[PDB]
């Protein structure tokens, strides 16, 4: 899995270790070993969500296999959102996901690509 | 829509204010409500377009419906142009916009996926 | 083409240029003109790579016609590692990629789209 959060939040209001604790909880939620999943957090954005400015965050989720049905990321965004609100402080209406998947065609790890590991 | 602008201007060289302008641009082009469009700056980055490493900018537009054809995206494209043009003070040459389609299913509000909403 | 490059190296742990250098090398690799090369880096972000955050880095790369095949993103891969490792000082297990196609009616150019040009 590749994640991918942009917040308007400055980095020294995103609690410390966000990036570790979202790895964790994304490798548990997606059924996938730790050292598959990819976290990457961008704060001090300027950023509207939903058309107001106030502090929000905007997560992305792209993943082999466990990301392509509705009924599968229904499942996913309840426990994102049970994370992301209480990690950043954040109401439910200040967070959006999206879910994006993703081939072993497209995926290079160690100069190859992954349908040939 | 969740558009996200990358830039080699630097922050106090963006007009300030810029993602607030940009989101209500973004609601009248787009044909959405204000308060389901979603901006995301990011700016001081190092970045080539067209090779050339000239002050830039790059538009990613992802949405529901209405990115989804040559026709449509030249419609929207002319309009974005117009807009980023006079507020970053950059030619035509220096942008480029990337038009991706969005399905209900892929989009996590409140817990949910927006084919439940 | 169009290259993203997200890491957790602080700005000043980036070789100057290196935007420069992975466009032209982005050219000669994918088979593509230089003044159809785009590049964008993002340092100083916070992110876990494998499970890690030990210093890594992440690249995208999205094109029209070359990176759609497993045979084809499996040559790009090998020699775009070869590219980040060096030039970031990284280690092979601390860079992935993301290969994305696009086609002509995605991309914005001088208000049309390239379907148009």
């Amino acid at each position: 899995p590749f994640l991918e959060l942009d917040t308007n939040l400055p980095a020294n209001r995103v609690p410390a270790g966000l990036e570790k604790r979202l790895c964790a909880a994304a490798a548990s939620i997606l059924g996938k070993p730790a050292d598959r999943v990819n976290v990457t957090v961008r704060p001090g954005l300027a950023m509207a969500l939903s058309g107001s400015t106030e502090p929000c965050a905007q997560l992305s989720i792209a993943s082999i296999g466990v990301v392509g049905t509705a009924e599968d990321n229904r499942s996913h965004s309840a426990h994102f959102f049970e994370f992301l609100t209480k990690e950043l402080a954040l109401g439910q209406d200040r967070i959006l996901i999206r879910f994006f998947p993703l081939e072993s065609w497209q995926i290079g790890k160690i100069g190859t690509v992954m349908t040939f590991l």
